[PDB]
């Protein structure tokens, strides 16, 4: 069909009559009818008009390209859409039914995708190009993107979509799914009830958020807990729960409100726990204040895919946030405010499982000495490619945080857990 | 004679005729055919006796001239042509039957050859110019393209096409060179099926590379496959092939993006497959954790003589990356992780052969215990020096991947082979 000739021919006569520097001033419904204008301009010089509905269609196709997301709109508008791939202008896939495929998608050229790209990211304040070629960023709209630039992406830019899904799990799901056994569920309890000082490392893919949630299901209605995340991840139904998000700088590179700040501030606002989405920078020693400087209780997300590889996250990131700190200055606040390490990854078959529950126990010379309570053993591969293991208790009888155990009065809970995990 | 400067003249007054924008926005067609009667009716002005047949060879010289890619496009078209390599617009020589041979066509000068060079790279999108003297492409038709600046060129222009050359290096190449058994062909082709992560460790010059790019021939087509690189070598047919390449600091040392940050986003970009072009530092760490974390499947190779010596340079490797992680740990982690090892080596007399293919077993004690599918058995050499081996299979009929073989119908293919080795 002349349809798609006849609108490049309308989109080259309009990029030659205009630019988009004329309607930077609009919104998008006015930049919308100053482009249909334009377009009627256009089709009067180029004496070249058609259906009305078609025309209309021409026309919310040039001003998604112009102002939208060029033709991602169509995609992004889908349901049924998990993730969105691009390999360069040429090449889109889409996963569909939880596999992917190739559409007949297709982009102009590798600087329209880096535009659309730039747009993306941008309206999160951030920006990819050659100076920044990575670039990973949030959509609030409930998606996370990434994007590398051409200087890495040697066939031009490369960009992936992820959509949301309200996961939304509960301890129940948890056990029934074997991610963790039912002793870890009461264990779990315990820790959790008793205000003990968590940190949830976990890898790519682990969830962390979602066992993040499922812990602070546990929390005391009674206790005000105050929850920084950069997004709208978490969903407490605690009736005392204030719910805090950061704000990403403008353009202008102003108005930032980062993790920092809104611990600082949380460490003002009496709260009785801290809970963090994510730790990703310096705000982790703010963090630890607020797990020591009484705030017994709260709790931190880290990507880390162990827990010394994540008491080594908490290191490096305490040092670059930029205090004169000495090593062993770090090392020994980590040890007084972290009680509890609970590690979630993803197994080789895919399944999200609680590898280890470990609890720092103290420093010795200059290295972290903890006690793992539980751990996780695989064993071998079933018939259909499914990890076979089990959850198995160290066997230590008291724990570090057993005080706070007895003050809550979960002595005997604990003690049963612990025994009775084997 | 008479037909070059009428040629020469033509082509400065189409050049004078119309804008470069009214060209470049025509179709090659369209243009082309409005180029056909501006040179007949200037020919027609010139009054210069030619014939019909060579009024359609001079215009289609001036398209190729004025739009096209000047007098290199017959070579282009041409099969028997593998590779072109222009040394400045006065030296031509072009690669047929193995054998570099100059030939007579050259340019008018090397500003047409900056030109058409500029003109070659634009259909990737990328740009060459006395800012960025240095251009490296792969065109969509899959030959390659280097390009360098008279700036750095210190006698013009050195375009470098180099032609696809399909089933250069399959396996089939391996196997009729001796480099592996044909047993040894049927594992490999069951192992880089069957999704089974790989370390394809080498010493120097035992082209660890070729072999990598020849074992990715086995991926499906449909999985999504990522390849970081220092230096783009790997070239894989597989339709949904993403490519990356790092990017080393300036002299002041700063806006680096080493392999470790390209593998971190990897685990982002949602890969069904990880490739790593050459592990070398901190990255074996993250490589790992992408084969242990459901990115099954994935390679990278190595630089060590044996398999034991290629398992301790990656825990080194680890161990350098800064991470407080114990022994005990990292051995674990790469007993989960690689599966299979293949060592190929440069023999004493300069032959290339796949000396160990092993199986990761596990871990006892301290120690990784291996297990060799594959041997290379040295017996002799020959009055030419030549060293003379055989593939001998070790006879373990089941290998601990055989269950994944399984999954994907491949343990009669794999059972067939290691039996009928010997």
């Amino acid at each position: 069909d002349y349809y798609h000739a006849t609108k490049t021919t309308i989109f080259n006569a309009l990029l030659n009559t205009i630019d988009l520097s004329q309607l930077a001033q609009l919104d998008l419904k006015q930049a919308g009818e100053e482009i249909r204008d334009i377009v009627a301009e256009l089709v009067a010089i180029k004496n070249v008009s058609m259906s009305v509905a078609e025309q209309e269609h021409l026309v919310q196709d040039i001003i998604n390209d112009v102002l939208g997301y060029g033709p991602l709109e169509p995609l992004l508008a889908r349901d049924d859409i998990a993730d969105i791939m691009v390999n360069g202008a040429h090449r889109v896939f889409i996963e569909v039914g939880g596999k992917v495929q190739l559409t007949n998608v297709r982009f102009r050229d590798n600087l329209q995708l880096m535009n659309i790209c730039q747009r993306i990211v941008s309206q999160v304040g951030r920006r990819v190009d050659e100076s920044s070629p990575i670039c990973d960023a949030r959509l609030p709209d409930g998606s996370r993107v990434n994007v590398i630039a051409p200087p890495l992406a040697l066939d031009g830019p490369t960009l992936t979509i992820r959509k949301f899904k309200k996961d939304k799990l509960t301890m129940k799901n948890l056990v029934e799914f074997a991610s963790i056994s039912p002793e870890g569920a009461r264990v779990l309890g315990v820790i959790g009830a008793c205000r003990c000082n968590l940190v949830i490392s976990g890898g790519t893919g682990s969830g962390k958020t979602t066992l993040l949630n499922t812990m602070t299901a546990f929390i005391d209605p009674t206790e005000r807990v105050v929850t920084c995340e950069d997004a709208a991840e978490l969903q407490l139904q605690q009736p005392h729960v204030v719910r805090l998000e950061t704000r990403p700088p403008n353009l202008e590179g102003s108005g930032a409100v980062t993790m920092r700040d809104l611990v600082k501030n949380c460490l003002r606002m009496r709260p009785e726990r801290i809970i963090v989405g994510e730790v990703r920078g310096p705000e982790a020693f703010d963090l630890l204040q607020a797990m020591n400087t009484g705030h017994d209780g709260s709790m931190g997300t880290l990507h880390a895919n162990s827990p010394r590889e994540a008491i080594s996250r908490i290191e490096s990131m305490i040092t670059m946030g930029g205090y004169g700190l000495p090593s062993k200055t770090i090392k020994e606040m980590i040890v007084g405010s972290v009680d509890v390490i609970i590690q979630a990854a993803r197994l080789r078959d895919g399944s999200r499982r609680i590898t280890h529950i470990t609890e720092v126990v103290g420093l010795e010379g200059d290295v972290i000495v903890t006690q793992d309570l539980f751990v996780y053993e695989i064993t071998g591969e079933d018939e259909h490619g499914k990890v076979v293991g089990k959850h198995r208790s160290t066997g230590i009888a008291r724990p570090r945080f057993w005080d706070r155990a007895r003050y809550y009065g979960l002595e005997r809970e604990l003690a049963e857990a612990l025994d009775a995990a084997e």
